[PDB]
This record gives C-alpha cells, sequence and structure tokens, in this order.
C-alpha cells in the first residue's frame, strides 16, 4: 500500500530527508510513501502536465505563489478539513493563510508546509568598526542609508580578504527573486504590486507609494552602496560573496544560520570570519509600514488521487507539530505552523528568534490565478530599471515611465 509525493529540493539530501521525515507516519499507518524530487527547473511543467492529464502523484509541493494557478485549473482537493484539524486560520500568520486558497475562493486547496522569509544578515565586526549602531541602522530607512554611508566611509578590512566590505550586497535583475527583493520596499513605502479597484485586480506598481519604495531601494545601488558585480549575480552567488567576506549587509532566509555551523568541506562556511560575526535584523521600518517578504511551499492533493483519506492524514502529519519542527530543521526554513515556533531548536538560537520577530511583519502577494504573468511582466520592467541604475541613469521620472509600461502590460494580462 503506497502514497506518491512530489517535492522540490528543499534540503541538502531532498529524498533521504523526506523519507526520514515520513518514517513515523509509514510506521503508524503500515504504508510506504514514495517520494520523487522535482528540480525547480522542471517542477512547474511537471505539475501542470499532471493537472491536464489526470496522471500524477497523491500529494505535490507547490510554491506559495503557484496555489492560485493550480487551484483555478479545478484539479486540487479541498483541504478545509485538514486546516481545521491543525487549528484553523488562527494557527497561521495571515500572510501564510492567504496562500491556502485561490484569492477570493470559498474552499482551501493547499496546506502550509514551511515559510521562506528574508531578513538582513550583517557583519557585527564591520558595523562595530564603522561606528554603526545596528538598532538605529535597522529602525528606519534614513537610519539604514546613514548606516550604509558609515560602512562606505569605513577603513575596515575583512581579516581574510584584507579588502573592504561592500556596504550592501543584493542581486538586481539576474536572479529568480527580482520582485521578492523589491517587495518589502514597495510595501514599506505604503504601496503594493496589485490593487483591487472597480472589483478587479490592476497593477499598483506605478502608484505614488510603490514608486517611492522602488526608487529608495534601487537608488542605494546608484549611490555606491552595492557593488556593480552584485547587479550581474543571483541570490546564491550573493550568499557565497557574503560568506567569503565581501559584504557587510545582505537579505536572506534562516538557512544561512545552519550553514554558518557547517564546515566549508561539507558546503557550509564555519571557518569564514562571517560565520563568527553574524547578526540578524528584520527589514527596517518604512515610513508607511514594516513588512517581511514571505514565500516557501505548501502541500496539495490532486482530486484524481485514489487515496484521499490517507493523503489527508499525511497532510495533517506534515502540517502538524513534530514534522513542522523536524522539516524546518532539515530545510533551514521557519515552520508554517506558529505553535512550532516555541520549540527549543528555535528559542535557544538568538538568530532564529530574530527571524521569528521578522515573521510578525509577514506579507505575501495575493494568490491570483494569473500571478505568474503579473510577476513576470513586473520583473521585465524592474530589470530595465536595474539597467538604468547600473549606468547611474535611474531618475524618479524614468522609473515612473517603466512602471507605467509595466502597468499597461499587467492590466492587459489581468483584463
Ligand atoms: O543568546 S540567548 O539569547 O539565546
Ligand atoms: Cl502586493
Amino acid at each position: 500500500k503506497t502514497l506518491e509525493v512530489w517535492i522540490m529540493p528543499n534540503s541538502p539530501q531532498p529524498a533521504e530527508d523526506f523519507k526520514a521525515l515520513v518514517a513515523p507516519f509509514e510506521k503508524a499507518h503500515g504504508v510506504e510513501v514514495k517520494v520523487t524530487v522535482l528540480d525547480w527547473g522542471v517542477a512547474w511543467t511537471k505539475i501542470t502536465t499532471a493537472a491536464t492529464s489526470g496522471v500524477g502523484p497523491d500529494l505535490t509541493q507547490l510554491g506559495t505563489t503557484w496555489v492560485g494557478a493550480i487551484s483555478a485549473m479545478g484539479v486540487l482537493e479541498p483541504v478545509d478539513d485538514v486546516l481545521e484539524a491543525l487549528g484553523g486560520e488562527k494557527a497561521y500568520l495571515p500572510a501564510v493563510w492567504r496562500t491556502t486558497r485561490l484569492e477570493g475562493a470559498r474552499q482551501a486547496t493547499a496546506v502550509p508546509w514551511f515559510s521562506a522569509l528574508r531578513a538582513f544578515y550583517y557583519r557585527t565586526d564591520a558595523l562595530k568598526a564603522a561606528g554603526v549602531n545596528p538598532a538605529e541602522m535597522f529602525a528606519s530607512w534614513q537610519g539604514f542609508e546613514a548606516g550604509l554611508a558609515r560602512l562606505k566611509a569605513s577603513s575596515f578590512r575583512d581579516p581574510e580578504t584584507k579588502a573592504p566590505l561592500a556596504p550592501l550586497c543584493t542581486p538586481g535583475k539576474n536572479s529568480w527573486d527580482v520582485l521578492h527583493n523589491a517587495a518589502p520596499w514597495i510595501w514599506g513605502a505604503g504601496g503594493e504590486i496589485v490593487r483591487q479597484a472597480g472589483g478587479r485586480w490592476q497593477s499598483a506598481l506605478n502608484s505614488p507609494e510603490s514608486l517611492e519604495g522602488l526608487y529608495f531601494f534601487l537608488s542605494l545601488a546608484q549611490k555606491g552602496y552595492v557593488p556593480a558585480e552584485s547587479l550581474e549575480k543571483n541570490t546564491a552567488q550573493i550568499e557565497a560573496d557574503f560568506q567569503a567576506g565581501k559584504c557587510a549587509v545582505f537579505a536572506s532566509g534562516p538557512w544561512m544560520i545552519q550553514r554558518a555551523q557547517v564546515p566549508e568541506a561539507k558546503g557550509g562556511f564555519a571557518e569564514r570570519t562571517a560565520a563568527k560575526n553574524l547578526g540578524v535584523a528584520p527589514y527596517p521600518a518604512g515610513p508607511k509600514g514594516r513588512y517581511t517578504f514571505f514565500g516557501g511551499s505548501n502541500l496539495a492533493l490532486f482530486n484524481f488521487s485514489k487515496n484521499k483519506p490517507l493523503a489527508k492524514e499525511l497532510l495533517k502529519y506534515l502540517g502538524g507539530p513534530e514534522a513542522q519542527v523536524r522539516y524546518a530543521q532539515m530545510t533551514g526554513m521557519l515552520p508554517a505552523l506558529r505553535s512550532a515556533w516555541s520549540d527549543p531548536s528555535f528559542q535557544q538560537n538568538p538568530l532564529l528568534r530574530t527571524f521569528i520577530q521578522a515573521a510578525q511583519f509577514g506579507r505575501t502577494y495575493p494568490s491570483l490565478a494569473g500571478w505568474g504573468g503579473v510577476e513576470n511582466l513586473a520583473v521585465q520592467h524592474l530589470g530595465m530599471a536595474w539597467d538604468l541604475v547600473a549606468q547611474g541613469r535611474l531618475t524618479r521620472e524614468a522609473l515612473k515611465d517603466l512602471m507605467d509600461k509595466a502597468s499597461a502590460a499587467i492590466n492587459q494580462a489581468l483584463r
């Protein structure tokens, strides 16, 4: 008696980690869980083919931003029942709960599995040497920029590189997460990517507030705070640069905390100066709010499964306390289930405690069926803004004309 699950590579040994996660469930139910690991390069197309053909697994992982699109194809089983048995809506952050359904939909089609959230890592030694107080650097945007000006002026050299640290490392346009990097700034200025008006969704990227947050973020790169080399690279490469002592400050997820403990030999950075001088702070309070970008993944049940009762039991298991703590450990993510945040594995680690403070500002995109195309069209136009930054040519006026073009393309795709 077997269940099939599709996952993406969430942990260092994806298949082995997941088989170890579900071993107590297999024992309690006398069943085998078969897991297939889908590379992020192919997971979407594969899940899409499963949806159209009626051929696929019992359960699939979905990126949180995938929920709307797959739910709208009519192929996912309602899991309102699973979510109630896990404690219902108030068992989750509002931003995580929004990812359980197509936006506006009556029934839940996905169970929260784990959360990817971004906070700022910083070199405690570099801020010390630049005379930057971390509380002030991360309390306002003015403080954030004043902090980067002291880090730019600083004579601090990394003990290993014997070279200056870049004040801020961030990707520009050559990364999968272009929109995610900008989102906190758009939100913090009081804006948003999409808005409801006359009862339908429209681009809000050209709103006054959205443009202010975007220009604030992008102009940091234009003022000398971000290396030109950062703008050509992806998030993984920027991670590597921070580990190798080239960056004072950069946004990433909780997984860096585990990597700081792992030898270079085994793909961690324990021996690097950065590992022993690691601070974390949430994104700084904006003038019109304070927001932490949430992503990560949920689990869903194809309505063609012949094993819905056992699959729902496995959804309750994976979504529930013990597996929530266990898989967060394996993946270096935060549990989707808020009760799992009190586990000693989190509470005994001050860096994880800071990620839990960052979690209270949690915000996600609305779960639109057409979210992919909105994000893709946004990212096309943000990329052109990053090109202007790279030349020192981004003005507020030039940013507005690109986001007006973005907004016309987005509105047509939504209309
Ligand atoms: O360092 S103590 O806060 O875990
Ligand atoms: Cl939004």
